[PDB]
């Protein structure tokens, strides 16, 4: 992707036809150039409204998730490759350009123990396949490092980068969020340049998934980081206004993140679009 | 407690004779005021070995714990306040001031949705009768507030300060921890703030768990924001490097915090009593 | 003063009667809560237009200069006095509050060396004088802390301090800008640090004086401090966006220092009242 | 040049014979790898003295200096000229390897007005020579931004560069200051990355001239925009712990910058070379 876009927490629970339809009409109030909608049960989404949708709005999108317990790719790697199959082909039906997040395991994923060559052994495999079935539809994947918390397995950029070298594929990205780096960056930076080569999408997400620029980011270091190695992949906010119930336990938001979505939008998407100005971001 | 102190996990997690030995060891090498002792296992504590080194080499201490799960105080509030009342009776033979942390409930806890009244109602009475165990023993307790994560329910300041005006005990205060603050703080300089009246404690720590001064905590807004509500607490340095590995398993450590004890300690403390220094705080 | 204001310079730095009536109406589409006139030249302003303009519009003021050089305090006190008895009266009967900024000397004063006792001595004399002054009018007087190159006396909030403790009054305050502490501060919270018994007005300027939240300044730092002080004084905005060329060209501005009034109060006032809203000046 | 040094002002007032001895000293007692030498006084310098000091100790040099008023490029360029080679003879004989600082103008130079064409042809002229004249004794020329109220001519990365463009010799840098760009770039990265190029050198000097990293300079932001740009140019420390009497006037030095030059070494260079290690600086 390029430009800046929402995931649709932002404006509803879950990705049903009231939903889709909810969220559309409040992307295209904020200008924002696409969507990042939720795989959350692939089943249950209608590609085509969304895709009409989107296409009626000029809105593009792509598609994240997590994968259930079920399907967790460290240890159930079978489970995992039908899983994300189904997830690729309901992506592409409805126009989204490629599959990101935390596609390699759980929101709330745990061993209690560091992660082990087992485990990152048959997460490449499973890469390896969704990434040939991903081809085959036309869109990309992305890898999203995410913090200790919510995964054992990817949570640096680093980590992500070398994931990717594992796989050996060439249609898989890294995503980096700002909420994540925020905890495991040391100095948050260093995620961004770890991951320079294969960046392709960031989640601008507060500290605490509230307001952008009113939390603990170090935004201008992020910035000025984004504009030295010539970003020119999705800018995102991420911030849980509203929860999908299927990753609710795993992203831990307790209370709300912020007044509602007329304050995050109405603050944190200026401000981190001044500060793509400010920086001289390509396309900004 | 006031000044510079250390957590002693990166010597001992477990306080035994030689533990407690190898960490005010430890202590004298940085020159610190005060230690945080952690209790894996209050029973377990031999008070007049480690009153006597106290007093030997002139260190104040304070004891800190979490709830195992059989003692959760949210749901387990009759076992939290049997093990709360074995580990206030510990650090106060032991010759500490307070037992802090979270002794509210447990690492672990997670429900998948906001706190309840009822679970807040087990933990004030928990911490009621924790307080008036530790008044008879003469020390004070402290409530940690800690991220998401690791519990559902006190975990910003300003939650911490309305469980202690729930209770309204006159010994429980504030104990925060930067670690955490950079993720629950709507800025972090607002969890003191928020905390301002009943701040007695906090642990400097990096956002990583590594070295302060090499991550993304904002200490130069943390410093100013404790000099200027004339903070004169316990500056308690809190780093994960060298924790025995099941302890760090269980607060996530899945990769090393830092190189080593001389990264750690040898950059991070003296960056930590600098900005002390920079902001009066000393 | 209380509450969010603007510098008027980015309207009218010409307080004439066009440029009052341009001002006011910059200050209520803003919806600002008071607005600072400079006063290059106070025998010139119309205090019965300005007074009644503000009362209809249910704006504060206050008013600020710096000394010209032949009035400067630390070598012309009798000439500084005299000025500044002008400018006293002028500011009380348009019904401002106060008269601040650099009223101790003036931008361009430089000898070389470091700041003499007799320069001080002089200073002091000007500022007891004009203290009284200010008194019998009923309006305080702030001391503004600059940057080394505009002028080499007061630079800090704890020089600041030192020369209000000098003058002995109880009717001059210290007022502080984002902008010089930025230069002049060991961490920019130390000169609220330093200031806070004195501090009751505030300049919020970008490091470059161009949008608050864009450049270098510290913000967090400074909203935190300003917030643990218990800062209930004036949070005033300033840019040196649309200044007249000859004023701007007299505070080194050699180039635009933002791109245009939307730039700077579209994006830079949400900014700072967003800042102020998060850590609870509001 | 490469790795860390410290400007001599640290240690000395003027680079005089006792001066010369005590600054080298004290550099080795702080393994640093060069030192910045004034060239303020060039009849008075011994270079022979300085060269020998330097190879003994195994020790490389620079020189920077502001030109005196008299030789003032903008103004008085054949000046400007006759003194800049006088400055490169000797910095060259005394075995430095470059000569940069404010060799286009004077540190306290203002004329009242903003920059004019007129003023940026007499510089190039004068940097074209002076160039020439660097290559004949084969160094380089460094130009160092310096903020407003030092200079009226360059104060920003990006017109930094655009002098270099403008003259056209390969042997000139670009040299920046953290204490400049803390007034003068909007997001301090910000010069960095539009100096990118041309930059060889930077001041890590705190923002009020004092100890680095107990100011207000962001210097997370600059390190990690510095490992960005792939920076592997001269790291130099700048604190007035004495001054020069010849620039004090527009240096603005009034009150101490610090305790001593033990504190600003002892905590400052530490803390500079733990940030070029965690942000994995070129040869750190
Ligand atoms: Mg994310
Ligand atoms: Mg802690
Ligand atoms: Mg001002
Ligand atoms: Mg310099």
């Amino acid at each position: 992707m390029q430009g800046f876009g929402v995931h649709t927490s932002m404006w509803t629970m879950n990705w049903d036809r009231p939903g889709a339809e909810r969220a559309v009409a409040a992307a295209l109030k904020y200008e924002v150039d696409f969507i990042e909608i939720p795989m959350l049960n692939p089943p249950a989404v209608d590609t085509e409204h969304t895709r009409a949708l989107l296409e009626k709005n000029e809105l593009r999108a792509l598609c994240s998730l997590g994968l259930p317990e079920r399907a967790w790719a460290s240890v159930r790697p079978d489970a995992a490759i039908e899983h994300l199959k189904v997830a690729i082909d309901k992506t592409a039906d409805l126009g989204g350009e490629a599959l990101s997040g935390v596609i390699y395991g759980g929101i709330g994923e745990r061993t209690g123990v560091p992660p082990t060559e087992a485990e990152y052994d048959n997460i490449a495999r499973v890469l390896s396949a969704a990434a040939k079935h991903a081809k085959s539809r036309g869109i990309e994947l992305g890898v999203e490092a995410v913090n200790r918390y919510e995964n054992h397995l990817i949570n640096t950029g680093w980590q992500a980068v070398q994931m990717i070298e594992r796989v050996g594929a060439d249609n898989i990205f890294v995503h980096l969020d700002t909420y994540h780096m925020n905890i495991e960056e040391k100095g948050v930076g260093n995620g961004i340049l770890d991951a320079r080569e294969h960046l392709k999408y960031i989640h601008l997400s507060e500290s605490d998934r509230g307001t952008p620029g009113y939390g603990t980011c170090g935004w201008d270091e992020i910035f000025s980081t984004l504009a030295a190695i010539g970003f020119k992949g999705g800018l995102a906010m991420e911030s849980f206004i509203n929860m999908p119930p299927e990753v609710a336990y795993g992203l831990a938001v307790w209370r709300p993140v912020a007044k509602d979505e007329e304050e995050v939008m109405g603050n944190g998407l200026p401000f981190l679009r001044n500060k793509a100005k400010q920086y001289g971001l390509i396309g900004n």
